[PDB]
């Protein structure tokens, strides 16, 4: 193995990554140590602040901020579809995008507003595809 | 591709984990968002509550206990090894491990006291092969 050797001098860890990514779903699942309610439309998500931070532009800019770093409730615009950031605090935790014709429009206005860059390029290109 | 079918419905990200957790261990250098000071002997080192719990069998123990999951400063046994935990630290948020005859046993003794089972199964190993 589960380690090997890395392009520097450290041993390096296969699944370490991957299995904190777990570990930290797991916490939000059972609601312990989140510290932020996202709310969208009429549903609130519960999530950490630092796992929104590391993957999105826009919740890096809100929670870099001195003013609003310190806020335990952000309210997202209101046009953005509950479904579609459900989706993407998902992929947030996971690394799986459920991305389906049904959600692919809602999924890709919410990751470009959320600033998820790679996020929009895919939902692009599968678009692109049926056209 | 950066992304690829998963074994389920959902497309999954190649980089999403490493590339999550590289954002955590920037925050943590800026200490941003750092909720703790881990306190060993006379040093002191700043952390996220849940990159800890996410990385240790202690830390999981004492952040879901009712009471210390409130405190902002952890003291460690006065016996831990100020480098052994740094170089753990530095694992936790990175997926490498420094491992070196000159700290291999502070290595050891630091992650069975935190429990990082994989980790002293691998130091053990590594002991092994020199005897
Ligand atoms: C000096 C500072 C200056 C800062 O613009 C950058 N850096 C940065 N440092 C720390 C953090 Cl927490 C951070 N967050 C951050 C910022 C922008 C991001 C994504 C994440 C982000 C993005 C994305 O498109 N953007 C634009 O894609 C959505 C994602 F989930 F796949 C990724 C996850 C895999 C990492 N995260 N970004 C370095
Ligand atoms: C129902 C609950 C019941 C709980 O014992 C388990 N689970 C659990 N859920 C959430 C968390 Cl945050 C958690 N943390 C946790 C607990 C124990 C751990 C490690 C991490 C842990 C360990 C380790 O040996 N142990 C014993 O190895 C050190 C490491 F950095 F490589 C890993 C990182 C890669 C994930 N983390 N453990 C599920
Ligand atoms: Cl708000
Ligand atoms: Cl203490």
């Amino acid at each position: 193995n589960l380690y090997f050797q890395g392009a520097d001098s450290c041993i390096q860890f296969t699944r370490h990554a991957s299995d904190v990514l777990l570990n930290l779903n797991r916490l939000r699942s059972r609601d312990i140590l989140t510290d932020v309610v996202i709310v969208v439309s009429r549903e609130q998500f519960r999530a950490h602040k630092t796992v929104l931070m590391a993957c999105s532009g826009l919740f890096y800019s809100i929670f870099t901020d001195q003013l609003k770093c310190n806020l335990s409730v952000i309210n997202l615009d209101p046009e953005i579809n509950p479904e579609g950031f459900c989706i993407l605090l998902d992929f947030m935790y996971t690394s799986r995008l459920n991305l389906r014709e049904g959600n692919i429009m809602a999924v890709m206005a919410t990751a470009m507003y959320l600033q998820m860059e790679h996020v929009v390029d895919t939902c692009r290109k599968f678009i692109k595809a049926s056209e």
